[PDB]
């Protein structure tokens, strides 16, 4: 009765690998190396405590009212100057997943081409799928994705999109270097192509600067269509919901025109709340959340280096949350995910991961949550697990 | 280039009259009738201070952290108790402007029928326009949809579901009685069609007692169709956008798996101080916002009753938030707006209520956010655009 009173896009979304993640705070029994899940000691909890009751106090009325679509105006202002725009090409959004969403929604049709890494963001392939697209996939390795495997499909294929994450790639950490940058570039330009570039992970570099972003450089050689999205969810705070939007102005209409539709606007006291807390001192921030996201990712290697077998490969990465791990091809993550949750530490099995599927010996470790001995620990319950079914 | 860029759904959200509302903050010269802002005066904002910061040095570690997409358990739990159903039945979300988002890509495909109100909820239409169904309408009235027109429709057509707001419906403030929500029940079951019931202004009734819900009904019979969209908005804050649907479990169930690509989950904080804020006094609460908006529509009517000309048709609200207003046909809502806006006063054509179009003699009237004294100012501007409309 219900199966039959269900439209198309009902069958669109079985997959629950995210509702299932976010059940991973449990009480609180679990070493967690599943789930990006920002480092806890870095919430500001004292001074959001602060700034929450003087928004509400002197500026209730505003915080609690109905507000504009396009987001709370200082807040866009502080995010113009933040990525080098001007405040009326910035939309703000309830997290970098309702802008994938909107994406999705203004580009995506019926058998739409839309062209991601293999492996990609679960919660891009989520809300894209939503459409019923067609995926075009190119493989996506340390230094990103495979340019030669993309001028292929560009030859044959039209993509509605490319949906791209340059810097530390989720599940990958993949970081895509300055001359692949501007090559990526460049392919896109000759045929006139749109770039959704998702940039949650832009300030988490481990190295002595970032990379331009791919807008960025859309933006010095005059090329409109990049659309770039941020997020102060691994910066500060994932649950207040907080990300931004910014695109040329007729891509960001549609954009503002959508969101209007999904939630009327993204709730005011969590975007006033952004905004008191990173309007001073967001550099000195930036400089510790990289010094924390560089020591947990240290921890995590030496550990795996320790405790895990060279049968087994897995990524060093520059930057971000994440190390992306490979079994031998016909051993199974998520055989390997039943025996890690039988020592009490969680991963993320890959497929997942892989629109089209494949994928089967892969799996996301995320070093991002727990401290240098529960990474450790973690590690090592993971090095009991992985030992057992390679033996 | 970017026209062509786009798929079908940008032609599809085009319509923008919730935004340029939403901007109404409009500085401080037009007394609008436009856009259902809760008035301020009801604002718990220090008691919303206190929670916050409670909430934030007390429990931040949750309040800032991915959360569950089904929402926060005790506010599930308060939700549950008040409604009448078990805790998993609720899914919180971002607004009902989510659940109606969420409701259109579950329910409804291109060429979809669906049924709503001649006029009815403009976000709703939004929410829905989106996914390019065919709508088929029944006009609204004071007792709300015209239950023959509806009968006539039915035997024709078969819609993926019927949205329905029985209870001081958008824009005419509709109150549909016992007898006939009995009778649309008969009609639902008869047929096993899915209701889609916006209770928004629930608690906001000005008579002794609120009307059981069409959910209500249908549970009292057995009957598992009824979709029950909730609200804080109106009775809290539509600033903090949190909100809620009920649903036999398969519709729910599907509905939190599309809300995982929406948005992640709703803002933990925001759940967190909705409950907060209710926990304790909530019936209390209602009592002081019944009595506000009462007040407010009496303001209202007595005003129209004074700088109105017979000519000009208008409805008395037995609760909510709203007046609607029928111009001599022949006359034109959108010329009055125009005229309004000489004599410095402002309301929302009727226009874009109405899914196909039409109405373009009519126009709603919002009595909620202005104090009495603005309320009479308001009416007697709009009384001196009306008479040199009507003259
Ligand atoms: C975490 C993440 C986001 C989604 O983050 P939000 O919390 O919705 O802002 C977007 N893209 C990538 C690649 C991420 O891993
Ligand atoms: C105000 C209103 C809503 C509530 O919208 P939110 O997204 O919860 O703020 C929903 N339906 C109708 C008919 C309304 O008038
Ligand atoms: C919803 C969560 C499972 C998503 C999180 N940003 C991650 O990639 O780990």
């Amino acid at each position: 009765s219900w199966s039959e009173a269900f439209g198309k896009g009902a069958g669109r979304i079985q997959a629950s690998t995210i509702r299932e993640l976010l059940k991973l705070t449990q009480r609180p029994g679990i070493l967690s190396f599943a789930g990006g899940l920002p480092a806890p000691e870095l919430f500001p909890k004292e001074e959001a405590a602060e700034a929450a009751a003087r928004i509400l106090r002197e500026k209730g009325e505003v915080a609690l009212q109905y507000s504009p679509t396009e987001g709370y105006a200082p807040l866009r202002a502080f995010v113009a100057e933040w990525i080098g725009v001007r405040p009326e090409e910035v939309l703000i959004t309830t997290g970098s997943q309702q802008a994938l969403d909107l994406v999705g929604k203004v580009f995506l049709d019926e058998g739409s081409p839309v062209l991601l890494e293999a492996p990609s963001y679960m919660g891009a392939i989520q809300a894209f799928r939503l459409q019923g697209p067609r995926f075009l996939t190119v493989p996506a390795g340390e230094e990103g994705p495979d340019l030669d495997a993309l001028e292929e499909v560009l030859k044959r294929e039209r993509p509605r999109f490319l949906y791209l994450i340059p810097s530390f790639q989720n599940p990958t950490g993949g970081l895509t270097p300055l001359p692949a940058r501007k090559r990526l570039l460049q392919m896109v330009m000759e045929r006139g192509l749109v770039v959704v570039e998702d940039d949650a992970y832009r300030e988490l570099y481990f190295g002595e600067a970032r990379l331009p972003s791919l807008f960025e450089l859309a933006r010095e050689a005059g090329y409109p269509g990049v659309i770039y999205l941020g997020s102060f969810s691994k910066v500060l705070s994932p649950g207040l919901r907080v990300a931004f939007a910014v695109a040329h102005p007729e891509a960001l209409q549609k954009l503002v025109q959508a969101k209007q539709g999904a939630d009327l606007h993204t709730p005011m006291l969590n975007q006033m709340l952004v905004h008191e807390l990173l309007k001073e001192g967001f550099s000195e921030r930036l400089e510790r959340v990289r010094r924390v996201y560089r020591e947990k990712a240290q921890a995590m290697l030496h550990a795996l280096d320790r405790e895990v077998p060279k049968e087994v490969r897995y990524t060093r990465p520059k930057g971000g949350m994440f190390v992306w791990m490979e079994l031998p091809k016909g051993l199974s993550a998520e055989g390997l995910f039943r025996r890690a949750l039988e020592e009490n530490v969680a991963f993320v099995p890959g497929g997942p991961f892989f629109a089209n599927g494949g994928g089967e010996n892969t799996l996301r470790l995320s070093y991002a949550t727990l401290d240098r001995e529960g990474i450790a620990e973690g590690v090592r319950r993971l090095g009991r697990a992985l030992k057992g079914l390679l033996a």
